[PDB]
């Protein structure tokens, strides 16, 4: 079994590299952030441009949706995060505290909290309602490349250029495990069932780790990844795949269990820095850096 993702739409509008794309949890929208300091919202199914959201004073590295699809948070080189009301485009809150670029962000599933990671080597946990920083974790000794809550919000996983992946208790901020401890760990994400962690290292390697046992279960290679932090994903709407961007301008798709490459999606003209999987349909969004600046939507039968 192999998917057959085919290109359906190319979305143009950003004037610099696109940094992150994310589907809304209700499946209706794709949000994109860019070095051009803008967030753009597009229809997830037909790619139609919906709106531009502006306000950050420097480029944006990352965006994330609340579970009810009504809020976005963005992480910017202006050292803030901003919380946006998607319907109005208005900035509801500016989250101040980080002392260097904010690189990565995520709501918890409850969406009462935001987690952020920064070039200042800290992980911060923010109250969505008030905009106040609740906790600052001295999480790493180099820039934080990823922060992600698990499926019930009780855990946070972080990764860093210091070579480490750490798992944190949300409630207390205490470190439960140092899972990886070494080249930079450029990306980390919990699996949908929370039992595994997908971890990228800047040596052409993606690894599936059993979080409870602390053991690498699978290794995925083939893609080019020596420079950039690239978003990877568990695709679960059809076959069980691993999806990643790549510095050779392709989207890579692997069989999660066999580790074989099952598809490479060709079309982008620069580094594919971001991929995202639709919540209910076999749809992938990909986005590329400044020689391309587009977002592409792909569809598969499985
Ligand atoms: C501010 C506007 N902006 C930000 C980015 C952006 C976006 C992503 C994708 N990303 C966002 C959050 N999570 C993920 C996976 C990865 C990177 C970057 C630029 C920085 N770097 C490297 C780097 C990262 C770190 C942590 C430390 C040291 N170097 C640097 C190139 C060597 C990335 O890899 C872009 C752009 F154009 F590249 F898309 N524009």
């Amino acid at each position: 079994v192999k998917p057959n993702y085919a290109l359906k739409f190319t979305l143009a509008g950003h004037t610099k590299a696109v940094s992150s794309v994310k589907f809304s949890p209700n499946g209706e929208w794709l949000a994109s952030s860019s070095a051009d300091k803008l967030i753009k919202i597009w229809g997830a199914y037909d790619g139609k441009f919906e709106k531009t959201i502006s306000g950050h004073k420097l480029g944006i590295s990352d965006v994330a949706w609340s579970s009810d699809s009504n809020l976005l948070v963005s992480a910017s080189d202006d050292k803030t995060l901003k919380i946006w009301d998607v319907s109005s485009g208005k900035c509801l809150k500016t989250l101040k505290g980080h002392s260097n670029y904010v690189f990565c962000c995520n709501f918890n599933p409850q969406s009462n909290l935001i987690v952020s990671g920064s070039f200042d080597e800290s992980v911060r946990i923010w109250d969505v309602k008030t905009g106040k920083c609740l906790k600052t974790l001295p999480a790493h000794s180099d820039p934080v490349s990823a922060v992600h809550f698990n499926r019930d919000g009780s855990l946070i996983v972080s990764s860093s250029y210091d070579g480490l992946c750490r798992i944190w208790d949300t409630a207390s901020g205490q470190c439960l495990k140092t899972l990886i401890d070494n080249p930079p760990v450029s990306f980390v994400k919990f699996s949908p069932n929370g039992k595994y962690i997908l971890a990228a290292t800047l040596d052409n390697t993606l690894k599936l780790w059993d979080y409870s046992k602390g053991k690498c279960l699978k290794t995925y290679t083939g893609h080019k990844n020596e420079k950039y932090c690239i978003f990877a994903n568990f695709s679960v709407t059809g076959g069980k795949w691993i999806v990643s961007g790549s510095e050779d301008n392709l989207v890579y798709i692997w069989n999660l269990q066999t580790k074989e490459i099952v598809q490479k999606l060709q079309g982008h003209t620069d580094v594919v820095i971001s991929t995202a999987c639709h919540p209910t349909e076999n749809i992938i969004a990909s986005a590329a850096l400044e020689n391309d600046k587009t977002i592409k939507l792909w569809k598969s039968d499985c």
